[PDB]
RNA sequence: AUCGCUUCUCGGCCUUUUGGCUAAGAUCAAGUGUAGUAUCUGUUUAUCAGUUUAAUAUCUGAU
C-alpha cells in the first residue's frame, strides 16, 4: 500500500501552479509499449533524435488518437473553470455597499486597514 | 487506507474594479397669504297633499 500528501500554497508565480498541474497530468498518463514497439520496429534508429540530429517529415496521427488529447483539453478547461470558488450570496451581515462593484471594494478594503 | 460521486465548511486568486488636470474648477440654496386655473373625484329619496308651472321642476310638509 502507498501514501503521499501535497500541500498547496501561495500561488507564487503562475510557473509554480501549472507546474503542479503538469505534475499531475503526467502521473495520470499510462502508455502502451505495445504501439510503442510498433513503431519502434519501423524506424529503429530515427527514434532517438538529437534536437539537430535527424528528420522525418511529419508523423501523422489517427484519429482516435486525436480524439485523446481533445478529451483531456476539455478535462482540464473545465478544472480550470473551477478556478475561483465563489462565496454564497449571504445577505446575513450588515450592509454597507450600494452595489456589488462596491461589496467587492469594501471587502478589499477590509483586507487592507486592520 | 485507496478510488470516485455528492453535501456542508474554510483558505488562496479575487488589479477582474474608483477617466486626467486647476483657482477643494467656481458658486448656492428663502417663500404657500390670496385668489383663480387645470385634472381627476361624486351626480343628473320612498310615496302622497298642496303651492306652482305650457309641462316638468321648485317649494312646502310624514315617513
Amino acid at each position: 500500500k502507498k501514501k503521499r500528501k501535497n500541500p498547496d500554497l501561495g500561488f507564487s508565480d503562475y510557473a509554480a501552479a501549472q507546474l503542479r498541474q503538469y505534475h499531475r497530468l503526467t502521473k495520470q498518463i499510462k502508455p502502451d509499449m505495445e504501439t510503442y514497439e510498433r513503431l519502434r520496429e519501423k524506424h529503429g534508429e530515427e527514434f532517438f533524435p538529437t534536437s539537430n540530429s535527424l528528420l522525418h517529415g511529419t508523423h501523422v496521427p489517427s484519429t482516435e488518437e486525436i480524439d485523446r488529447m481533445v478529451i483531456d483539453l476539455e478535462k482540464q478547461i473545465e478544472k480550470r473553470d473551477k478556478y475561483s470558488r465563489r462565496r454564497p450570496y449571504n445577505d446575513d451581515a450588515d450592509i454597507d455597499y450600494i452595489n456589488e462593484r462596491n461589496a467587492k471594494f469594501n471587502k478589499k478594503a477590509e483586507r487592507f486597514y486592520g
